[PDB]
DNA sequence: TAAACCTTCCAGCAAGGGGAAGGTCA
DNA sequence: AAACCTTCCAGCAAGGGGAAGGTCAA
């Protein structure tokens, strides 16, 4: 699997994906003999995750942290769990805000 | 009300507030004799909304569109109502994405 | 008069996207 | 030839940081 298919599957551009690799936000792809980046399922998981994170308001740094959370060898550790619930609470503050907006728009529409 | 006060109420920084003004995304504030920007309730309304939209991942164009809905002179019109419910669906799609990510994270946490 | 405001202007990081020049695939 | 891929060199852009200086207030 080459980069354009990965871009389609993940919701990213090819350019964003090379940029994310450059920044060390994702695990690097293997390269075939012709120099082509080639990808595995774990690369899809990471990039899809990054794209979703960015799409709901996380900056690049935070979105990388999310990816690292699922990559962490110490998955079951208190630390990983702490950093996870912290992302959970932020997301929950966003949902509360979106629902506040939702109500306001519906009140506008129902005037 | 001066800009730093607006900042504390809306959750934006002063620099962001002037920038949104510069981009014409919010109604300009008045200026007192000393040149200070001064703000009204309308401004607090726009800027909070803009802070909320950006916080959950909408870009500047989309966020500005949310603000224009509530500003529109043809408020009670069929046209505005249709466009409002249209934005409600986008916000609901956004809520669902956040809940989905929340769900993945909680699954990681309960591992 | 010393802090805590305020103003504008210029700088840098940020998060990428465009497009060129050249190599590869089927 | 179409449609891929590579690196490189650039823009654009949503800001934040900070200089330089005016204003407001005991």
């Amino acid at each position: 699997m080459n980069i354009s298919d990965v871009a389609k599957i993940t919701g990213l551009t090819s350019k964003a994906i090379r940029f994310y690799e450059e920044k060390g936000l994702v695990t690097p792809p293997m390269r075939s003999e012709n120099g082509y980046r080639t990808y595995t399922q774990q690369h899809l998981n990471e990039l899809t995750l990054l794209r979703q994170a960015r799409q709901v308001g996380f900056n690049l740094e935070e979105s990388g942290e999310l990816v690292n959370l699922f990559n962490d060898p110490q998955r079951h550790s208190a630390d990983v769990k702490r950093r996870t619930l912290e992302k959970v609470a932020e997301i929950e503050r966003h949902i509360e805000e979106l629902q506040s907006m939702r109500d306001q728009l519906l009140a506008l529409a129902n005037a």
